[PDB]
Parts: C-alpha cells; structure tokens; sequence
C-alpha cells in the first residue's frame, strides 16, 4: 500500500536529520528511492550531523545503500542537472515526491515553475502530473512570501507539511520529534508507520 | 530593551512546553506576565506534561510564581472572559503579546476578529494598536485554510513563527528543540536571550 | 468498496431524517460509523421527529445502535469536546467524513477554519489531511455569505451536496425524496446503494 | 401587495412540481404571469409529470389557463425567440422574475449575460433595470462552477432560492415539500402565501 | 487498471486524428467509450480525413465499431440533446471524460458551466462529481481568453493536455507525433500504452 | 515587412527542430538573428537532432551561417551572460524576440522578471521596451503554474504560441508539421511566409 | 541613532557609484557594514567606474578598507555563497539591509522568495525578522513586471527607492545627484547625514 | 519616423530640466509640440533653474519660441481649463503624450480617471484612444500607492519612465544624466536621438 517509487529530494533547510530518517523507513518498507540533493543541503548534512556524504551520485549511491541497508538498486541517486532522470519528466513512471526539509528557496521555485535544476523540474512535473508532492519547509518565522509561496502550493493539490512535531506522546528525545515528523509523512503518503500510534483508534465512547 | 509588559496567551495546539519555558524566560528578564490559557490549553498541558495547573486565576497565578521564581505580582492570571483585565482594551498600558502553542482555531479566531473570549479579544486589540503580536502555530500539515489565516495576519504585522526548532547547533535533547523556539520568540521581541548564539557573529570574511 | 469508517455529523440544519437514513445505510453497509451531534441538531431532531435522541453519549450510542439494528461498537458517539476521539487529529486512521444536514453556521466554522468544537476540529483536520468531506446544507435563499463559504470549500476539494432532491423517478413520499439525498451522498463516499438507479445505463445509442 | 406581473420561466433542471404549483398559486392571488419555457424543461416535464402540455405558445397558453383556472389572458405565453415580448426589454412594464427550476445551464448564462434566448435576455433585462430575480436552482452537488456563478448572481443582487424544502413542520407528503419552497418564493416575492406559518410569530418570550 | 468507461468527446478544433487514434486505443484495452461529437467536429473531421463519418447516432456506432474493430454494445453513441444518455447524470455510473480535440469553444463553455449540449453537461457532471476531466485543446496563439478558461478548469481539477507533441523519441511520421499525445492522454487515464516508453526507467545513477 | 532583426532564443523545451527551422526561414527572409541559446536546450538539440552544434559562441555562429546559408555577420551568437550584446538593454535598436521552443522553467523566469541570464534579460527588455515577444512553450498536461505563467505574459502583451500544430491542411510529414507551427510564428511577426496558405482567402461567399 | 550594522549589498544595475557613495558615508559614520556584491554589480563597477575591485572576499575587503578609510574589521566581505554569514540567518544580529543599486533581476528574486544567493537569503531575512529592507533600483522603463515586484515588497514594507535624484537643490555636479540620493537612502536608515538639507526647516509660515 | 505631433505636459515633481531638454529635443526634430504646464510646475522651475518663464500662454508661447529656436506656431501653448484645445477630444488629430516630469498627484489623477484639468483630460484622452501616454515621475521612495497607480496604468498601455538616468556611459555632467532620460523618452516615441548609443550595435559575437 502506497507508493511503489519515491522521488526524495533534500534541500538546504535545516533538518537533514528528517531526510535521513525518512530515506531509512521508506528503505525499510521495502520502496525504491530516487534520491535528488542540493548543493545546499549538502552543506547542511555536513554541518548538522556526523554523516559524510560523498560529493558525487555513484559514490553517494553506494554511501546510502550501506547506510540504510538497502537493497542493490533500490535506491537511486541523480545528479542535479540529469535531465535523463526519471523525475524529469511526466512520461516516467508513476512516484510520489517528497522534499524534506524544503529550504525557503525551493518552495518559492516550485511555487512558481523556475525548474532550474532536478529537483525543481520533478516538482514540476509531479504538479503537472498531479502526482504528490509532499513538501517539509524549516523556518521560522514565516514571512508573507513564504506563506503566499506554501498557500499557493496547497491549492493546487500540494502538502505543506511543516517540520512542527507534536508534542502529545510526551516525547523523550530529539530522534522521537524526527519520528513523529517522518511518520506524518508517511502517513501523508499512505506508506505504513508503526512509530506514531493512530489516536483514539481504542476510543469508544466519551467520558 | 524590548517590551516590560507581554501578554503570554497558551491555547490548545500542542506543544505545552514551549509556552512554559518562554514565561520561565520572561520571568528571569524581569517582565510582567499577563498570562492567559484556554480550556483547551489546559487538557495539552495535563495531557503532555506532569505539571498540575489549578483551573482557576488565582490558584494558578500561585502555582506559575511558584513555578518560575516569579516575584509577587509580576504573573497577572486572567480567566477567559475577564472584559476588566489590561489587555481586553487598546486603552491600556502597551504590551508585547505571545500565542504560544496557537491552535488552528484560535489562529481563524484572530485572523477573522471574532474576539469570543479575552484570548481573541487581546490579540484583536493589539493589531489594532499596533502591538507586537507573535503566534506560534503547531500543526501538520498545514491546509490551505490554516495558510490563508497566517498570511492574512502576516500581511497585517504580525509574526508567523511556527514551533519549527531548527537543528543547526546540532540539539542533543527535547530542551534544545524547545529552547530554539523559544529563544527566537525572545529574539522577535527584542528581550536577551543567550540560549541561541547570534549566527555567524564571528565570521569576519569568506574563506 | 468505499471508506470502512465514516465520521458523521449532524448539525442544526433543519432535515434530520437525512441524517438518521445515512446513518441506516451506512451501518447496513457494515461501516464504522464515528456519530457526532451538536447542540442545535439535538433540537431539530426533537423538533422535526419522533425520534427520542439521549443526550449523554454513551446513551446515545446504545439508542442508536438499537434504531439501526448495528452491531457491537459499530456506531462510536463522541462529545462535543472530546479531543481524545479519532476524529480530532489528522494522525487517526482514515474515515470520510459527511456533514449532513450542514448548518449554515458549521459551513461558516468549517470555512474559516474556526475549530471550536469537535464536529468543527474534525472537518478541519479532514481538509488538512486530503480526506473526503461532503457538507450537506439545507438553507433557502442561500446567501452571498453562504455562497462564499461553500465556494472556498469546493475549491478546496470539499464536496457540497445540498439537500435538494431530484424529482425525476417520479418520487411519490418524503421518504423517496430522502432516499435521493442520500443515495447521492453514499455515491459520492463510493458506497453501494441500490436506491438510487444509475442514470441511462440500459441506454445504448440515441433514438 | 407585492409585483402585479410575474415573468416566470421554466429551465431544465428537476423539479418541474415546482414551477407549476408556482404558476398555480400565482395565479390564485390573482396575478399576471408571462410564462416561459425553455425546451429542456419541456423534456423533464414530460419525464417528471402527467402533465402533457402542448409545445406551441398559443396552444401551451390555452392549455396552463385550463390547468390553473385562469382568467383570460392572465396568462401569457412568449415562445424562446419572441423579441416582441414584454421580458426582452427594460422599457416594458416592472414585472418580478423568477426562474424555477433554474437549470445549471441557465444560472451559466445569466451569471455571464449570454442572452440567448428570451428567458436569459429577459433576466439579464431583471439585473440591468434592478429588478427583482429569483433563481430556484436544483442540483447536487454544487460544483465550484456553479457556486462562483451563484455568487456573482446573488452579489448582483439576484435571490439564489434553491429547491432545498425544510422540514421544520413535519411533512407528510411530496406535496408538502413543493408546498415549502413554493411558498418562501412568494415570500421573497412579498406575495402572500398561507402554506407555510410564519416561524415564531405566537412566540412572546423565551422559557 | 484505469476507468472501465471513458467519454470521449470530439469537438471541433484541427486534430480529428488524436481524437481517433485515441477511440482506437481504447478500444484495444477493452473500455467502453461512451462517443460524443459535436457539429463542428463532423466537419473538421471530413475536412482533415478521410474518415466518412455517417452522421446519425446510430449509423455512427455501427462506423465506428466496424472501424475499430470494437465488440458489440463497446461503443456506445449518443446525440447532442440527448439528456435520457449516461453522461447528463451525476447518478450515472462513473466515468473518466476526454474531449480531444477540446475547440476554445468548447473549453469556454466548460470553464463557464454554459451546458448547452450534451458534450458540456457532460463535463460539467465529471466536475461536480470529482470524475477525471481531460480538455485537449489545439489553438495556437492561446489569448488570454483561452488561458483564463484553461486556468480556471486546471484549478478546478481538470486536466489541460494540449496537442502539443514531443520530439524527444524523434518522431518519423505523423503518427509518431499523434502517438505521443494520445500516449499522454492514457497515462493521465491510467490506462495501459507502450507507444511511449517511461523516461529514464533504466537509468540507475547519474555519469 | 516586419522587423529587420529578431532575437531567437531556444530553451530546453522539446521540439529543437521548430527553432532551427525558424532560423532558417528568418535568414532566407533576409533578416538578421541574434541567437542565443541555452545549456538545457543545447542538450535537447543532441538528443532529438543529428546536429552537432558547437558549444562556444564564436563556432556556433560559424556553424549555423554554413547550416542556413546566412550571409557574413547575419547570425550573431551571444553567450549566457555576454550583458554587453544587444539584447541586454532597451536602449539597443529594436528587435522582435521569439523563445523557440520555451521551456516551461524560462516561461516562469519571464513570467516573474528573473533575469538570471541574457535570454531572460533579454526578454524582460522586450516586454519593458513594449517590443514583439512571442514564446513556444512545448508541455503537456499545462499546470496551473505554467497557465497563470502564460497568462500573466499574455496580460502583459506577449504572444503564448504553443507548438500545437494544426491538422487542416493534411499533414503528411513531420516536416509539414513543424511548417505549420514556424509559419505562425513568422505571421505573429508579419513576416512573409508561403508555407501556410491564407484561410479562405478565395472563398467569396457562402454556400 | 539609526542601525549599528548594514547589510550592503550592490546588484547588476546601472548606479556603480551610488553603491559607493553609500559605502563611504556608512564608514564615515562609524557603521559596521556587511558587503556584499553580484557577479553582475562586479561587472557594472568595471564598465562604469575607474576602481578596480578585487575578485576574492578577502582582497576586496582589504582593497574597500583602504578605499574607505574604514577601520579594521568595520568592512566585513561575504561571497556568494556563504550561507556560514551573518545575514544568512534571522538569528543573526540585527542589520538594516540596503540593496544598492538593485537590479530587476534581484528586484524579482527577493519578491518572489527565491533566495539562490546571500544576497537574496539575506533580503529573505530580513523580511522575515521585520528588519529595515531599502531596495534602489535603477532603470527606465518600469514594466509591469518591475511594478508589481516592487509593490509587493513595498505592501510588505520594504521601501522601494529609486535611483531617481531630485533637482530641486539645483545640482551643479553628477556626484551632486549621487549624494541626493545617498541622503535618501540615510534619512530612510536614520542615520546622520549633512548633504540633503531638511525641507522649510526654517520656514515658519506662509507668505 | 515617429509621431509629428506630441503633447508634452509638466506637472510638478522636480526634474523642469527635463521636461526643458526633451521640448528642445522635440523641436530640433521638427515635431509640432502642444505644451501644457500645471501652477505647481511653473513653481519647480522657477526654484529649479534661471528659466524666466511667463505666465499667460501666449506670452509663455512667444517665450519658448525663442527659447527652442522654433518656428512659428510649431509649439502651442495651451491653459489648464482650455476645453477647446485639441488634447481634450478624441476626436482631435492623433498626438503621442509625454509628462515629463510627472508628478505623484498627476500620476494619481490619471490613473483614477480624475480629469480636472487640460493635462489629465489630455493623458485620459490618450488612454481612451490607445495613443501613446509616456509619464515620468521623479519621486523617491515609491510608496505603495505611487506603485499601484503606476501598475495600473502601465498594465492599461501606458510607458512608466521614471527619471532614473543609467551611468552606464560614465556620465561626466548633470547634462549627460539629463539627456539619457530624454534619450529614453525619444526612443519610446520612436523619434531619432544622437545623445543615447545603440547598445552593443557593434557587438558581433561573445569573447
Ligand atoms: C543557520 C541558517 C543559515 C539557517 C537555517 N538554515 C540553513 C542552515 C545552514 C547550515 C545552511 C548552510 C543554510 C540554511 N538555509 C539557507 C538556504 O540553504 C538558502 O536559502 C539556500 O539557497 C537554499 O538552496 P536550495 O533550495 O537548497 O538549493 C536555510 N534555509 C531555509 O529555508 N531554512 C533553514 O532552516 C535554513
Ligand atoms: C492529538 C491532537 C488532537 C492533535 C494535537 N493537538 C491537540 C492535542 C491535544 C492533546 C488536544 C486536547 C487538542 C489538540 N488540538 C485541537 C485543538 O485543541 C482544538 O482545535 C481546540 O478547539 C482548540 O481551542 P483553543 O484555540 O485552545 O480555544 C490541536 N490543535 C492544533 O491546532 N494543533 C495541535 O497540535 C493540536
Ligand atoms: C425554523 C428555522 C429556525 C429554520 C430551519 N433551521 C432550523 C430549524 C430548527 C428547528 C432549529 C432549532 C434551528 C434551525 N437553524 C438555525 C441553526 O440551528 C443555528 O444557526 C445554529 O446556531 C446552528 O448551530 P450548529 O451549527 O448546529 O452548532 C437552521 N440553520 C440552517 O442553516 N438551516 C436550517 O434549515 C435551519
Ligand atoms: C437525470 C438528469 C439528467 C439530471 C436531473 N436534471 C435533468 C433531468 C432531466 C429529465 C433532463 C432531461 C435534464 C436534466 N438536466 C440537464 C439540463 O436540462 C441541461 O443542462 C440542459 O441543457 C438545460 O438547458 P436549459 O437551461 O433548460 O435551456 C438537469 N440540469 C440541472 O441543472 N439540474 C437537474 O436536476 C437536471
Ligand atoms: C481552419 C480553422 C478555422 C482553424 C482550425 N480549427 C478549425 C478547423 C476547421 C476545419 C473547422 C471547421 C473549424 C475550426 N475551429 C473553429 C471551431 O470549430 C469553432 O469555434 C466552433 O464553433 C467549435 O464548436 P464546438 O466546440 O465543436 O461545438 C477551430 N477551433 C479551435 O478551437 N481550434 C482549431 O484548431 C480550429
Ligand atoms: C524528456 C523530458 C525531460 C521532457 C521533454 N523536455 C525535455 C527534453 C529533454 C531531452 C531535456 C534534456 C529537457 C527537457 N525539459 C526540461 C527542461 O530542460 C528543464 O526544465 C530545464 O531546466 C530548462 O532550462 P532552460 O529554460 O532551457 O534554461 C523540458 N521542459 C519543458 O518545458 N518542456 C519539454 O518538453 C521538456
Ligand atoms: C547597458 C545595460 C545592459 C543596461 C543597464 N544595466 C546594466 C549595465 C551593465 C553594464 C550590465 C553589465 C548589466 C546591466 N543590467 C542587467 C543585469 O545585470 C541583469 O539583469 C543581471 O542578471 C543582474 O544580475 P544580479 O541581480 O546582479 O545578480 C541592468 N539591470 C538593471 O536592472 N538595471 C540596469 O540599469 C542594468
Ligand atoms: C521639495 C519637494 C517638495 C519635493 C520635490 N518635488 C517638488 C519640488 C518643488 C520645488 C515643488 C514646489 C513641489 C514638489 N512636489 C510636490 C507637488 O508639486 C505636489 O504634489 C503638487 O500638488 C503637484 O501638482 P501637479 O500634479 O503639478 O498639478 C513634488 N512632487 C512629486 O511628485 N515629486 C517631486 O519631486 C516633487
Ligand atoms: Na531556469
Ligand atoms: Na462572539
Ligand atoms: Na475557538
Ligand atoms: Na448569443
Ligand atoms: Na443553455
Ligand atoms: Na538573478
Ligand atoms: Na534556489
Ligand atoms: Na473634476
């Protein structure tokens, strides 16, 4: 149930730790992953974790794989400016697309089409497809453009899916508020998640 | 520097313990409190945290002193339709007000002016004065409905600030998280703070 | 085929009787139904039936298990503000919801994403989530402020089902005409029904 | 009181009870109806109704004033091209207009002034001379199509009266549900009408 | 996979040929298509083919399943005002709708829910009842009138997939070109192709 | 007639063969080109082409002088961002400008005024300096994105040329297609062009 | 009075020596400034000034330094991608930040959010935090394009200051319309200036 | 080669210079002038320049004969309530408009309509009749409300020409600032200039 294929793009917000911990559980439910970074967002996984990620998509690919666990060619790697990637265009094969974290610059080119590099053209084209698009922005605050960009993309059938993790299963670490976050997601996406409960479920009848 | 008085209003999103280590924060910054609380907040708080809160004003303006180290009335307590109290009139001594956690239902509530209770009312009256006012939402993912209400208010001045902790000094605990919403909330209102080093401060020109 | 649990409100519209035939049909259907009612709807029912609504939840519940004939658990009836139930959090498992009939001013609440009780929190989390939300009015004139709401709605992809029956199979008692109403709603959940024929589908090719 | 001459058109929408029980009561209060009908409408009829009105002006008009009990000429009959006609233009005398039911195709084309026939110049003559409209629309759902034209119509200043009965007074049959949106016309026209109470008036002070 | 029934409509922009081709290859993935076409269509296609269309409903079908090589009842034709035929009725059973080619005067009367033949009603029925929606406009310039029309009805959830072929297979003939959007037009249907392969799907990681 | 220089740019959209033969048909008309080109299209063109155009300005020019039989200095080439070429600034003699084919992701540059490199300056000159702009954009299905992009531009006076060949003068290669899109473009330029014959031009009345 | 640190930064229009005057009076007045230039501003300053600008960071700054006569470390130089700089995050210190001059193409970047350098990061930030955001830009005509850039981020409260100098202190030099403008833009930061004397100062009342 | 005949209007923004230079221009290029001047620009150029000049229009008609060097009757000059001059009337032979300098209350009155006097009558004429409208304000900041007013008319066809000279020629005098606006006006009309280069014109190719 859920996507087969997912198109996981990580950009340069903060948050590299929730692009990881997702890439891990959609790997671990068995789903292949068409792995997109920017330059950016390379810069922040070097400065906010301990994960040294190689530069270039063969080396990255294997880097990955080792990391998650993966099978061989499950997960995929492209180059940002790799036009001949599946994501690129309509006529691939159906995935979902999810950019976590989302910087501030990625949600205003998807909000108005500049496909300057891979990751923007298969948001594009996820658009245009009416494929979803999940999208995880990290900022704060929210500025007026950031909102009319995120309000934009919602009406047209995107998910604005803040880095805000709830609270209320009084969490213990900073690994259960990346949990929480990772597993909206995949909830979002309709992909299996046994990390956050689904609430009320034994709820009956009210006090 | 910044605001002697703020209005700290709590309503029911999740994320209690923000607005507790924000009022801890402005205690210790030697601020007046005029402190606030829905039905709703109170059910996040005993849901989410072990704090006791009593129901009523006076009983909880007790605790929260205790609570914080907070001197004899520097923490006001109003109940929710407390018309008599400072900030329910733009009449009154200027203050700095706070929603934090802000549901989505308090968030439509001051972005259409409905003023049903002196939360809504207060934040009614500081747009209309001009007052600092910051909301810090907590919600995933964000409608189109939520959206459009955080631009609206944002187009009218005030701050959009989602508890959306960014992880770029590397957290190693919940209180991290928690501190980096609260110390930006700080930051927006102009009071010191010293949880949150001031980026790059020290970056004198690029390698 | 179609949802397995349905949340099902009823609000102070006049049109009780299409509420209570949806509920019927949903359960002989053997779908979980999460039963929601508000204040006004307790009213109108008592108004506009015979039908002898208990007020506390748990009573409702055992009544309108016995007036459907549902089995054990099958129907859940949830407060006004129990924010403990399934309903009021997007990380519940997947119901549609229906609104039926939809007062005027739920439509209003539901627009403006307004959350003050848990019939409105649920709405709202079911457009924050992409889940099915058919409203059901029954007003006359509708005006600009209805219209408006219903519009914003629509757009964002709430299905409005207003309470306006068809005349052409000819219907010859109330309960006909109710009977239409629901059918309608029940095709739009994707919920078999049998009372309701499906337009043309004997017609081959024109005269 | 209220309009002595009424210009009621028929479109294709279901609901063709409505607009002769309409046309009946008209005539009872003894006013003049210019009676128009769209070919659609002439099709539900014949499908909805035992009714078997002969399709040319003369012949319809001999056959509506056997039907209703009409006086002589009380009843006129204007074919779908009959510029000549009174409706056609606003130097002819002040009539009320109504259009019942209002097909989604009609709405369309008052809402955009397409004019292409004598009923829709003859309410796009209504708007442009400020005089009364009321539009009975009955379809299910409302798209967002006819939603905007709705609003664009009734922001005009045109009534939007869709064939929604309510069921406050306990119907017992079809006809009492004609009976209800037959008679909140005539209200809205300020013709009088003794089918439906007036709501409260015996009411003095509250329990 | 995919819809089990399609409406295709056939309206009168150049293109008569994607319009075929696209009947044929639904037939060959054993849909049933419900066929519709418009006055201007009959001419654009006598005019660009060599296609002699018989222009009554019924000799129609039977050219059509001869040319196709249809089984009996696969294709079904229905008339321009025929309102008795399956697509008038949102209580018909579900179907995805095509008009290929989509004239700008047919997009025109769709994005204004004009309704004036059995082709508009039938689109705007897909819209109110959330049913896939796919207009193939051909028209070069788009004015601004055009591009408003198809924004609306992109909004609105329908598909806009203009005839506008790719050459990135290096197309060879014609029918290379006319293969490539009624390629398009199934993928947006979810109905099996293999005229266009899915980009990329070999390409494991970038060079 | 029509102006004596025009800028062709092509963009990474599909369909290179509509650019060169544009090219080809504006130097046989003996017009001077100022052609610029960009990276993505410069890959489009080696993937859908046999044409092996040079990378650096000086030995593109000499190539397509030779491929179009252009007299000496006819052809200008200029690099992406070679700000001292005409294009740049208005205050440059006039030209006419076509984006042939326009990718989606440069119809948003220009659509937004981004100007991060000479063919979008360029445009964003023509559109201030009220010159000629006709874009070509290439896509399918047109998102919401790409539609408000083409609108705005239309809105603002530039001419939106999809690349939607028509099928009325039989078509009976690849060949006379991309004819059919160039010569419309050459008449939105008033350019002679004898590929495309004048509509009607003989018919003197009707039958 | 007035900021203690600027963020400057120079663009690719025309108005190199504006930049520069501004630069020299903000080290003049003992302001900390952060500078920070466009590949395309370096351009400019080549084509229309005699000052030959280091290409690196670390060489500019010192080359400014001298160029100022500013203090040790009062010039700070950042590159283009350094997001490990102050004004690339909002918890950084306070600044005002001045574009100047500010081409259309960052006119168009800061609007739209696009944040693809420091220089738009740095703008996004400071619309975000509410700080002082001054954007000069220079060119004639004004599109639509321009305008509507340029009034969003003005309703935002950015000020938008053209390089547009007035004569009404009648100029006897070009650097006597640089420093009208330079006065301009201090008066707007609050910061000290004696070039533009205050309007009627001494004027008490009408003659 | 551009219009014979122009209207040129002074309004009351600094900048008399301008509006001087260009009326020089115009008549050394043998152009008939109908020059129109509000009370409040006689005042700019009585404090901005030693321009003597008359009240009354005939008398300020003898004065800039001689100041242009003119021939008789090639500038007329007209009042501010002459309904009789040929400005005021479409109907008038055909003029190209320019206000130079415009000030923020004339941008204003044409953009709402306001005709109060012969220089907005004339600019609303101009717009009416689709001839050529060419203002130029000198005003810094631009507020939102200049903004909108300069949108709106340059949406409507107008050229916004701000008086914000390029420095992209080293200017070495305040005339050379002066005559680059001017040049850019004359360009816009399509009237010969030797002041402004072509830019790049000898440029061949990139380096
Ligand atoms: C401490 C800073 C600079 C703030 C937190 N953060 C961040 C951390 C680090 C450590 C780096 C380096 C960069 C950021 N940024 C800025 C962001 O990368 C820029 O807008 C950049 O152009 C993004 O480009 P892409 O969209 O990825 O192609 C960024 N952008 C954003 O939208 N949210 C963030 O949290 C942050
Ligand atoms: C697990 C649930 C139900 C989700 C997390 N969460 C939350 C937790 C708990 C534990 C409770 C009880 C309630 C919430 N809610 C719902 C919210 O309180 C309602 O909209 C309510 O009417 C708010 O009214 P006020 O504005 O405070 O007057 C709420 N609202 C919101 O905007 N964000 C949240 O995170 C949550
Ligand atoms: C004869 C009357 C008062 C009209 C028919 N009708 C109705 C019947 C009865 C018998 C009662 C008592 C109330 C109504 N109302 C009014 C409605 O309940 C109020 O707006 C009320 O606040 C709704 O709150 P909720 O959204 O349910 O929380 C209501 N509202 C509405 O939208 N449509 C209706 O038909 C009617
Ligand atoms: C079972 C069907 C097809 C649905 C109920 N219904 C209806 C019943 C019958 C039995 C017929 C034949 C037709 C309808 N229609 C379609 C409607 O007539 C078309 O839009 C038509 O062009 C209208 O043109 P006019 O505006 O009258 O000129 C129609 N239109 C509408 O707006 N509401 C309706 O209820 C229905
Ligand atoms: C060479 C012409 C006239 C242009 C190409 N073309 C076309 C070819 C032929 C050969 C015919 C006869 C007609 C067209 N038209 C015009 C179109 O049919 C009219 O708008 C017409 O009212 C459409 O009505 P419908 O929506 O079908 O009910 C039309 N309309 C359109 O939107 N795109 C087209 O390509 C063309
Ligand atoms: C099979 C693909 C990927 C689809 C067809 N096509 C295309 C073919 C080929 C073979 C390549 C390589 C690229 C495309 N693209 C994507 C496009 O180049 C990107 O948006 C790119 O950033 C454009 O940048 P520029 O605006 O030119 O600077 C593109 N873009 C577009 O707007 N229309 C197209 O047809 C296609
Ligand atoms: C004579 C020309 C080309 C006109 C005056 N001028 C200018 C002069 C020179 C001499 C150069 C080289 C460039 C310009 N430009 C174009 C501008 O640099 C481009 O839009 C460019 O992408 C800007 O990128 P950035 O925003 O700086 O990153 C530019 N842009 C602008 O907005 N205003 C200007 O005056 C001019
Ligand atoms: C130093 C001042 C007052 C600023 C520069 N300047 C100017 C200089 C002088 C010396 C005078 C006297 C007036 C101005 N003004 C104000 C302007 O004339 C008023 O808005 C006035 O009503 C204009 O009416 P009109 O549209 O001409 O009918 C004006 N208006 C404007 O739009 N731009 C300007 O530069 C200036
Ligand atoms: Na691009
Ligand atoms: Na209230
Ligand atoms: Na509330
Ligand atoms: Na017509
Ligand atoms: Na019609
Ligand atoms: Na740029
Ligand atoms: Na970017
Ligand atoms: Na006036």
């Amino acid at each position: 149930s859920g996507p087969e294929r997912i198109t996981l793009a990580m950009t340069g917000a903060s948050g590299a730790q929730y692009g990881l911990r997702l890439l891990d559980c959609l790997v671990q439910e068995e789903r292949e992953v068409h792995f997109l970074i920017s330059k950016a967002a390379q810069l922040v996984m070097a400065t906010e974790t301990d994960v040294a990620l190689p530069a270039k998509p063969q080396a990255m690919q294997a880097f990955l794989t080792e990391y998650c666990g993966a099978a061989a060619g499950q997960i995929r790697v492209f180059g940002q400016n790799d036009w001949m990637a599946p994501p690129a265009s309509g006529s691939s094969a159906p995935n979902a697309m999810v950019i976590c974290p989302c910087s501030t610059g990625t949600l205003s080119a998807v909000a108005t089409g500049a496909c300057n590099n891979l990751i923007e053209r298969a948001a594009d084209v996820a658009l245009k497809e009416r494929r979803p698009l999940v999208l995880v922005p990290r900022e704060a605050p929210f500025s007026s453009i950031h909102l009319e960009n995120m309000l934009k993309l919602s009406n047209l059938g995107a998910v604005i899916l803040p880095a805000a993790p709830g609270f209320y299963h009084q969490p213990q670490s900073v690994e259960d508020l990346v949990d929480q976050v990772v597993a909206r997601i995949l909830n979002t996406l309709g992909i299996p998640q046994d990390m956050l409960p689904r609430w009320g479920e034994q709820h009956l009848v009210s006090d």
